[PDB]
């Protein structure tokens, strides 16, 4: 269980997580707080942190194919919300 983070600007982010729960929970288990989008898949997780300005990504997963399977999904939602450039986003390792 490894966890790695990702910070980018971005506006009116809260909203993007809000509407993730609302948009992937089709099937699996997402929550809906005034903070952040919970989605686990099981063996691992997607946690998304949205603010007004700014939006934190964290995965919590046992394997690197899990975590950066996880930390990518989301570095992909905000590039669809922000049409411009391949989302700057930089990825942490996620610890050993």
């Amino acid at each position: 269980m490894f966890r790695s983070t990702s910070h980018v600007r971005t506006e009116s982010a809260a909203r993007y997580v809000n509407r993730l729960c609302k948009h992937w929970g089709h099937k699996f288990e997402v929550e809906l707080t005034p903070e952040r989008g919970f989605i686990d898949f099981g063996d691992s997780n997607c946690e998304l942190l949205a603010h007004p300005d700014h939006v934190l990504m964290i995965l919590n997963s046992p394997d690197e194919d899990s975590l950066a399977h996880m930390q990518n999904v989301v570095a992909d939602h905000l590039q669809r919300m922000a049409n411009s450039e391949s989302l700057e986003i930089a990825w942490q390792p996620a610890e050993s």
